[PDB]
C-alpha cells in the first residue's frame, strides 16, 4: 500500500518498507521517490557543495539492501560515463535539471561512444538506470543554477566503472562520501 510520503523522514521510512524483502519492486519505489514534493528545509543539511565538482552526501545507511544519498552539482557539474556495479539507480531530482545521456555498453573494439539518447530530468521527477538499461552521463548544463538530486542504490556499491567516451575503455573508480549524516567526512 504506497501511499505519498509527507516528508523525506517519510519517504525514508516509507523506503525501509519496500526494501524490507529481498526484491525490489522498481515502479513502486519510483513511483514513491517522484510522489515526494522536495522540501528544501527538510534537506538542507545534507546539500553540501564543492566549488569544482559534484559531492555525494549520504542520507541513510538503508537496512542492509540499500543507500539514500543527496547529489550536489554545482553549475556545469557532471559525471563520467559510467555503470552503476550490477544495482538498481534511482535519480529524483530535488532542486534545479539534469541532463542525463545513454550510452550502451562499448564492444571490446576501441570505438567512439557515440549517445544512444538524451533527456532533460526536472524537479521532482524521479529516473531509473540499471546495467541492463544501459551506462549513463549525468550534468547540470545550468550555467545559473545548481542542481541536487536524491538517489537510492540497491545493493549498495561504493566502485563503479568510469568509461572514456573517445574509446569505450574503461576504467575502476572508487566511490566516496562528502558528508555522511550532515557530517564533512573529508
Ligand atoms: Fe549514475
Amino acid at each position: 500500500e504506497l501511499l505519498k510520503p509527507r516528508t523525506l523522514a517519510d519517504l525514508i521510512r516509507i523506503l525501509h518498507e519496500l526494501f524490507a524483502g529481498d526484491e525490489v519492486n522498481v515502479e513502486e519505489v519510483q513511483a514513491v521517490l517522484e510522489a515526494y514534493e522536495s522540501n528544501p528545509a527538510e534537506w538542507a543539511l545534507y546539500a553540501k557543495f564543492d566549488q569544482y565538482r559534484y559531492t555525494r552526501n549520504l542520507v541513510d545507511q538503508g537496512n542492509g539492501k540499500f543507500n539514500l544519498m543527496i547529489l550536489c552539482w554545482g553549475e556545469g557539474h557532471g559525471s563520467s560515463i559510467h555503470d552503476h556495479t550490477d544495482s538498481h539507480c534511482f535519480l529524483k531530482l530535488l532542486q534545479g535539471n539534469l541532463k542525463e545521456t545513454l550510452f550502451d555498453w562499448p564492444d571490446k573494439k576501441s570505438n567512439e561512444m557515440i549517445k544512444k539518447s538524451e533527456r532533460t530530468l526536472r524537479e521532482n521527477q524521479c529516473a531509473y538506470i540499471n546495467d541492463s538499461i544501459g551506462l549513463h552521463r549525468v550534468e547540470n548544463v545550468s550555467h545559473t543554477e545548481p542542481a541536487v538530486s536524491l538517489h537510492l542504490y540497491s545493493p549498495p556499491f561504493d566502485t563503479s566503472h568510469a568509461f572514456d567516451q573517445r574509446t569505450g575503455h574503461k576504467n575502476k573508480v572508487t566511490m566516496t562520501f562528502h558528508s555522511k549524516f550532515g557530517i564533512r567526512t573529508p
